[PDB]
C-alpha cells in the first residue's frame, strides 16, 4: 500500500516479467523502452498494479506511467 511496498513489488514482479534487473531499474530506465515490452503487456501490468495497490488507472496516464519511477510516481501520488 505504501510506497516501499509498492516499489517493491513492482520492482520484483517487473524484474521477473523481464530480463531487467531488479536493482538496476531507475526512474531513469523505463521498462516499456529499455525491455521494449510489448503494448497488450501493458493492459496486463496496468491490471496487476491496479489490483495489488488497488488504485484507479487512467487509460491515458496508462502509457506513460509505464516505468519504475512513473509507476510508483502514480501508485503513491495517488493512493
Amino acid at each position: 500500500m505504501t510506497r516501499e511496498e509498492v516499489l517493491q513489488k513492482v520492482a520484483k514482479i517487473i524484474s521477473n516479467h523481464f530480463d531487467i534487473e531488479a536493482d538496476q531499474v531507475t526512474d531513469q530506465l523505463n521498462i516499456k523502452d529499455d525491455l521494449n515490452a510489448d503494448s497488450i503487456s501493458v493492459m496486463e501490468f496496468v491490471l496487476e498494479l491496479e489490483d495489488e495497490f488497488g488504485t484507479e488507472i487512467s487509460d491515458e496516464d496508462a502509457e506513460k506511467i509505464e516505468t519504475v519511477g512513473a509507476a510508483v510516481d502514480y501508485i503513491v501520488s495517488n493512493s
